[PDB]
This record gives C-alpha cells, structure tokens and sequence, in this order.
C-alpha cells in the first residue's frame, strides 16, 4: 500500500492538455477550443 496522490484533487477543471488555469470556468470552456479534436468512444462500465 503506497501513500501518494495522482487524481485525488488538484486540477478538476484546470486545463491539463497544456496546463493553463482560469479565474472562471466560463473563459476556460472557450480555452478548450485550442484543443479541438475528435474522440469517438462507446459506453463502457467496469
Ligand atoms: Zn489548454
């Protein structure tokens, strides 16, 4: 059992692609545009 932090809080909305944060999610939503692209994927649980 290792005690580390990978995805237990930090950058929930903050852009991870480039690593840019914004005061409000509003402006952030538009920022995602720069990272425009396709990503097909069906429903999968498990
Ligand atoms: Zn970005």
């Amino acid at each position: 059992g290792s005690s580390g932090s990978s995805g237990t809080g930090g950058k929930p909305y903050q852009c991870n692609e480039c690593g840019k944060a914004f005061s409000q999610t509003s402006k952030l939503a538009r920022h995602q545009r720069v990272h425009t692209g396709e990503k097909p994927s069906g429903p999968s649980s498990g």
